[PDB]
């Protein structure tokens, strides 16, 4: 007896799902050009249902907002509209957080209840390399203390206060640093998706996850994430690393097998240990845990018992 | 702004709430039967309205349960009813948590959506004095490490899993210790209230508050709380301390002068520090913060914007 319902992949296909509202060819196009780490079978059989499951909660938080406002005789100090519904997305580097976020954003924005869905990466809340150097934490990029937690907290709080205007800084993966001066503006969306390694981590006081209405954790076998991590690394040689402006240009010249070495080293000494100390223990805090099998398809969902 | 809708006492009284919810005289017996200090006007003017708020939340959760269950063609592994709705009640020692919890228990039960409302204090999860001693922690009773946190977590998880049956141990303030083989059974209530000064405290992993659907923080000026503390202590000379078995019998003979000295020393050195370092930091993690005046009246409410 546990606090979630479990479905393996069989049981999930095998359910009398209520709604048609299927994917028009206008949508199924935009969808190939952000996934491809995700196939449309997955979008149809897995992510769409999820999006509706989530739609149910956003819709419920919208009705309750209103039922409450009416109950109070909609007083002056109550805001005029529900505040954004914030969804957190967590998991290891290379697990697919980013795609999953992009897909959900796309699907969730299909309903008229909540057409404005924003997306923000916690990447923009890393200290700039300048500062990471100043605090002697370069070797520590991606661990809890490498982020400006205070600013991140300030940001999410600002969003849940019903600001019409909240700013987050941008991180460039190419340049391996915060793009100075660049800012993402978020103007009271209906839903904000916040993605990052750290979104379900546990501060001493208030923490960002305290302002989440729903949170999702992307899980895989640790060997499999290594495999995905390495493949992503190799691939970056010809793309990202190829650029002369890449902090990691000197990785471009690596032969396949030499790059495989380097990758498994960066994995075994930074990314795997981070996952084990800081990310994987946050798995049981998610509303929903999705497990992906060796080749990226979901083979198990855990929804928190409603 | 803040993430809070804020009302003071005036504003809160002066609201048109378009259901005239009235307490029966059948209910005004029970609510005097919970004791005194208890101001019946405040039950009518504050706690009943709040009870309606919290009700709107429980009703939303029960419907959302159902719409989700429908959506999944009600599968076998989905539970049949909603799991209990959990509400945390935190705040200092002597701030009146226990009353607030007891009144709420009584008012929430009046609706037929959730007539079964259980109340459990986390004092039952303090380590027995015996164990507090093997661990050299008697001086630290009421701080985080004096609780069997693991046990507390299993308890709460069992209730949130939807189990039919869950035990908590019972603590006696009379004997100043856990009563051996005393047990409180909780049998899938519609709502469980969990009162304790630690309920909103952070764990590094999963933590109890992760299972709350709603939570309350009873607040006051720290000087005011001391004064209440000091009376509770004095008054205890007649009641608790007066029995010759009571661990604190010697305290019955302290004159108003020596009794105050003693109370302030226990405050200044145990209860006040536990509050500054462990409880007050938890205050911004509550859905609702209730602030009290010197004279025990509620003078400010902060609800988390919906
Ligand atoms: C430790 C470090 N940090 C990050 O790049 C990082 C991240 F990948 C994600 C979020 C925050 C971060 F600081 C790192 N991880 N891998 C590398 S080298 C390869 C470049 O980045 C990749 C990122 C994801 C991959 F799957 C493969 C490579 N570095 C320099
Ligand atoms: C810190 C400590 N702990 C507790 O007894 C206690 C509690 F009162 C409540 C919950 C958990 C606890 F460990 C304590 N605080 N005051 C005392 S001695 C005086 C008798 O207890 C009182 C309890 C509550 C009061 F408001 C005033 C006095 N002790 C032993």
């Amino acid at each position: 007896p546990s606090p979630y319902v479990e479905f393996d992949r069989r049981q999930w296909r095998a359910l009398r799902m209520s709604t048609p509202l299927a994917l028009t060819e206008e949508e199924l196009v935009g969808l190939r050009g952000l996934g491809e780490q995700i196939d449309l079978l997955e979008v149809e059989e897995v992510y769409l249902p999820l999006a509706r499951l989530i739609h149910l909660q956003v819709a419920a938080r919208q009705r309750l907002f209103a039922a409450t406002a009416e109950f109070l005789g909609e007083p002056q100090q109550n805001p005029d509209r529900p505040v954004p519904f914030i969804i957190g997305v967590a998991g290891s580097v290379a697990v697919g957080k980013s795609t999953t976020a992009r897909v959900l954003q796309a699907l969730l924005a299909r309903w008229d209840h909540h057409p404005r869905v924003d997306l923000v990466t916690t990447d923009g809340f890393l200290y700039p390399n300048a500062e990471l150097q100043r605090r002697n934490l370069m070797h520590r990029k991606g661990f809890p203390e490498s982020y400006n937690r205070r600013a991140l907290m300030r940001f999410v709080t600002s969003v849940k206060s019903g600001s019409d205007y909240a700013c987050a800084p941008v991180y460039s993966h190419l340049h391996y640093d915060i793009i100075p001066g660049a800012e993402q503006v978020v103007r009271h969306p209906d839903i904000l998706i916040l993605e990052g390694l750290n979104v379900l981590q546990t501060g001493p006081t208030l923490m960002v996850s305290d302002l989440f209405d729903f949170s999702l954790y992307v899980d895989a076998r640790i060997e499999d994430i290594e495999q995905w991590y390495v493949s992503r690394f190799l691939a970056m040689r010809t793309t990202a690393f190829a650029d002369p402006e890449s902090h990691f240009h000197h990785y471009a010249a690596f032969s396949d097998s030499q790059a495989v070495v380097a990758a498994r080293e960066i994995w075994r000494t930074i990314n795997r240990p981070n996952l084990v100390e800081n990310i994987l223990p946050t798995r049981p805090r998610a509303t929903l845990v999705l497990r992906k099998d060796a080749d990226h398809s979901i083979n198990r969902l855990r929804l928190r018992k409603l």
